[PDB]
């Protein structure tokens, strides 16, 4: 029950949890919690909430035995449980953020210290990447409304790839997806003519069932959307340029592919769904 | 006490200002920060390597009332200046790591990535404009010098270090008295006694016969100025003209302050150790 919960938010980063199929193999709960806590991170860098400075952990909630409720903590403390529901959770991390005038995250992943601004060449990243110890970039834009940033933090080597994203962006991207896909012509010109009223989510909900739309509400479809791709390097890769390149070229064709992912999983929930 | 401290940090040509600072209304905290100024300041001059340590003195209480000066390495009492010069070289040596050439191998950051610079400014300048936290390996210079350059927080700073012994020092200063005689006969026979006994033990011979133990109580024997460091803080730390003015600043005090240590080493072995 609570692991379903978990597992379906989780989801909405493109990942596929385990948790629960860790709980029907024996694991105890360490071994839950560690594996609840790696996909809450993973869930963390694609959702792009630009809470990359705090340290996010889950932990199991029991009653007589039996997980009943997960809680999710940030820095130690729980501040938001999985039976609040994915709006009340998603408001905790939404007071947590600090936008720019750009829509873009504020804080720096990094503790307060020096942000590099990167003038368009790649000698400034040669050399924070080969001899330097912990540095961060700031937002450099990297085309195809991208924006990137590398840091190291110890021996990672990390970079960012962010393409801005909410739940109503995500979901009207999907609403266009099926009403271009509508067979009949003037059906679509009714929804198109509908989109320019209520927008396009509540232009397709019209031709759903009552209540389709408090249906989407309840899901965490509603509440997050991916945004980001980050990929790290540890060790002696985390030195070399050329890795690198390959880090953030790797988080540029995962975030294209988990936006489109997304695009059609919620198309798909749109259209067939929400029953 | 305070006199023998101001005589320790004097082979690193500091004039000490504690005794000034203790005759007028001044309190414990007050020394001592102004102990811990000067200790660190010498061991810059000193370049033993310990930049790793962190050094603080702090007054020794008989009674209540202070009677020594305690040398501290990373919060523990380790030395004091009751003991002499000696024993206190001896206590830093052995937190010491000599390498192969004269140089310090253990690095001043904690454990890490370290630069190899390569010829040019172009790592230099990312690091000092760009970077956080950074350290770099010896890179030489001209009349034997060898320099690197770290930042840890906001502290940008730079070493020149010439590699300088106690024993290499009185041996330049016993050179420069020889190389000064007049009589090339009296000159002949001290460089060929310095053959077998050395340079100092041959200008010791040609003294009085108390020299050798005079000299090993001065501190001048147990310590030499071997690195200068300069360094800058705020926004000026991230600006490479004011790193060339550093490790500009770093060499003429390096080079002047091995010059008036050999003179005054010159004129002890000449005329003092009565």
């Amino acid at each position: 029950n609570p692991l379903a919960r978990f597992a379906e938010l989780v989801a909405t980063a493109g990942l596929q949890s385990d948790v629960q199929a860790l709980a029907d193999s024996g694991a105890d709960d360490t071994t839950l919690e560690a594996q609840l806590t790696q996909e809450l991170r993973l869930a963390h860098d694609r959702w792009g909430l630009g809470l990359l400075h705090l340290q996010h952990s889950a932990r199991l909630i029991h009653t007589d035995g039996v997980p009943s409720d997960i809680a999710l903590l940030v820095d130690g403390a729980p501040r938001a449980q999985l039976s609040d529901g994915a709006r009340a959770i998603a408001g905790t991390y939404a007071s947590m953020q600090a936008p720019g005038p750009e829509g873009r995250s504020e804080w720096g992943i990094l503790p307060e210290g020096h942000r590099v601004t990167l003038r368009p060449g790649l000698g400034q990243l040669r050399v924070l990447i080969e001899d330097a110890r912990d540095f961060e970039t700031h937002w450099t834009p990297g085309a195809a409304q991208t924006w990137t940033r590398t840091w190291r933090q110890g021996e990672t080597l990390a970079v960012e790839v962010h393409r801005p994203a909410t739940p109503a962006t995500a979901l009207a991207k999907a609403a266009w997806k099926v009403i271009t896909s509508i067979k009949d012509r003037t059906f679509q010109r009714e929804l198109m003519e509908r989109s320019n009223q209520v927008g396009m989510l509540g232009a397709l909900l019209g031709a759903r069932h009552s209540g389709a739309g408090d249906a989407l509400n309840q899901l965490p479809e509603a509440h997050f959307a991916v945004s980001s791709a980050v990929v790290r390097e540890t060790g002696r890769e985390g030195r070399e340029v050329d890795r690198w390149k390959a880090m953030q070229r790797e988080a540029t064709e995962t975030l294209d592919e988990l936006q489109k992912a997304a695009t059609r999983r919620l198309a798909a929930v749109l259209s067939g769904g929400l029953r």
